[PDB]
């Protein structure tokens, strides 16, 4: 649309790194007191990534409400999702019950549980259907039911169970597995592709709670894949298209969770694959 020629501009004047810092320095403070209780220590998987109070998710049962998860509703967009960091090894437990209370009918991860040799998120699903995962803690029982891998992503349905009522739930889980190791993708096409199949699933209809939408901190990946979903909502929905503002979207949103979008890079590849999304739509 204009958003292509004012992307050239910013790549001829080669000030991504600009934008980016001034995303930065308007975004939002608000408090993350909770997160920061000294009884949480152990439910961050970093210390510099917190939920802020306000929007952070509750969970239900009677223990420590604590997750690092956040709830981005947005409003013109009309579409909410839960960010949230990876899993730690002690909180999957927390992580399904939380899936489970907010009603959430997708999971959508965008890491390898392991990347450059470095762990990112626990391994908080069962890869064979024979040995299901049972969390103690929380009286969840999740189940592999059958898992579709294609060559730049994975689905798998998986069945979850409160096991205080025995009613149970098809989760869908949406595994982006080809986010490069370093930087991000030259190319939007595989990352686009994919936000269309979860959109096609159905995942992210308002008959449903939120999607749930992590990444290591949930934050920069994630941050890419809500930004790029809402504004191409907004683009598709508003009455004059090309006024959609990359930039005032963002901050929007950081009004709901900090830090989302953490390179100049990333903030770039949102852009491209908007552009790119658009002319697909
Ligand atoms: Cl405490
Ligand atoms: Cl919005
Ligand atoms: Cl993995
Ligand atoms: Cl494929
Ligand atoms: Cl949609
Ligand atoms: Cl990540
Ligand atoms: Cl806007
Ligand atoms: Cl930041």
């Amino acid at each position: 649309m204009e958003m292509e020629k004012e992307f050239e501009q910013i790549d001829k004047s080669g000030s991504w790194a600009a934008i980016y810092q001034d995303i930065r320095h308007e975004a939002s403070d608000f408090p993350c007191r909770v997160a920061k209780l000294p009884k949480n220590k152990n439910r961050n998987r970093y210390r510099d990534v917190s939920p802020f109070d306000h929007s952070r998710i509750k969970l239900h049962q009677e223990d420590n409400d604590y997750i690092n998860a956040s709830l981005i509703k947005m409003e013109e967009a009309q579409r909410s999702y839960i960010l949230t960091q990876g899993p730690l090894p002690n909180t999957c437990g927390h992580f399904w019950e939380m899936v489970w209370e907010q009603k959430s009918r997708g999971v959508v991860m965008l890491n390898r549980v392991m990347e450059k040799g470095s762990l990112k998120c626990a391994q908080y699903w069962p890869q064979k259907e024979e040995k299901e995962m049972i969390f103690e803690d929380t009286n969840l029982k999740l189940t592999l039911i059958s898992e579709d891998i294609k060559s730049y992503y994975t689905v798998r349905q998986l069945e979850l169970e409160n096991l205080t009522t025995q009613e149970t739930r098809e989760i869908l889980h949406f595994h982006y597995t080809t986010w490069p190791d370093f930087g991000v993708g030259e190319s939007p096409a595989s990352f686009l592709n994919f936000l269309f199949k979860v959109r096609e699933s159905g995942s992210l209809s308002p008959e449903h709670g939120p999607v749930v939408v992590h990444c290591s901190a949930g934050i920069g990946r994630s941050g890419t894949f809500c930004l790029a979903d809402t504004c191409l909502l907004l683009m598709d929905k508003r009455k004059d298209p090309s006024s959609v503002d990359i930039k005032k979207v963002l901050l929007e949103m950081r009004k709901f969770r900090m830090g989302l979008i953490q390179t100049a890079d990333q903030l770039r590849f949102s852009y491209l694959a908007v552009i790119e999304g658009a002319k697909f739509i």
